[PDB]
């Protein structure tokens, strides 16, 4: 159950999550766009799922693309603000889960964001330790899918 | 025009939005739910627009309500973090506007949030001045609908 996954995150994991976010979270626009671009380069099989953002090949030049990147970056903020409160975290996750459930975004498909995240983290000098911690947070969302 | 409305966010209004947000921003969950409850009490003809939310009359108790309440509060935060860059502000508003357009929410309906906000602000000791400043920000989204 979602609650089980949320209550999982330990003090160590929660600490590493906030520690890294403090950086990658400082530039949601610059960092958010990078994550989206990376996911499009490594996972070209997900480009059609964003036919709304038009030509994701534009990057920062794409108005729609930027909107999603910036908006997506904020989505993570909400999860990073409800780490000390499983009750709240679950409610927040379940909400965002609805939008993903209607988009036919299976748990496996959602796990595709792990590749890009790890890259964006390494670019800042965040070894796996941090990459693994982020994976745990992502799992919480998959549990609701 | 979105570009026109956003151009109404002078330095004075920008400062007022941040000065107030700092307070109401401290409690997105507590304040978020309050805004929703006040909106459902002052505007009953807007309850059917949240069928998925289930029983709103439940208040904080309702998990679905809190989830959308906390998430909604974050939406405002994103808009405040873009007050510096008009270009980015629009890209964010347009993105959120698309969600209201597909929901059948016209400028009129949306504008139904000015009442609650004004009430929530007063409870914190923020007269009109602040209530009006927020109206300008809300207007930007109203022009994208
Ligand atoms: C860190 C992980 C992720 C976060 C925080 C996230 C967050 C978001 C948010 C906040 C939205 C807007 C929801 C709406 O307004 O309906 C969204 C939309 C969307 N996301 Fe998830 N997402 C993530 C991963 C993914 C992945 C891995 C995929 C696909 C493989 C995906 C596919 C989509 C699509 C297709 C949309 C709709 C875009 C549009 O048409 O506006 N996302 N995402
Ligand atoms: C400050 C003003 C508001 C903000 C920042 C805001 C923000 C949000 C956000 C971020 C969402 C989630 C979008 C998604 O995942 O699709 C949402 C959903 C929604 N909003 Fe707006 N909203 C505002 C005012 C209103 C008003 C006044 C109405 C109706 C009169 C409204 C109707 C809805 C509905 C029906 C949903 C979908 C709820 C659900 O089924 O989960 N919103 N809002």
């Amino acid at each position: 159950s979602v609650y089980d996954a949320a209550a999982q995150l330990t003090a160590d994991v929660k600490k590493d999550l906030r520690d890294s976010w403090k950086v990658i979270g400082s530039d949601k626009k610059g960092n958010g766009v990078a994550l989206m671009t990376t996911l499009f380069a490594d996972n070209q099989e997900t480009i059609g799922y964003f036919k709304r953002l038009g030509n994701v090949s534009q990057g920062m030049a794409n108005d729609k693309l930027r909107g999603h990147s910036i908006t997506l970056m904020y989505a993570l903020q909400n999860f990073i603000d409800q780490l000390d409160n499983p009750d709240d975290l679950v409610c927040v996750v379940e909400k965002f889960a609805v939008n993903h459930i209607t988009r036919k975004i299976s748990a496996a498909e959602f796990g595709k964001i792990n590749g890009p995240i790890k890259k964006v983290l390494a670019s800042k000098n965040f070894g796996d330790k941090y990459a693994n911690a982020w994976a745990k947070l992502v799992a919480v969302v998959q549990a609701a899918l």
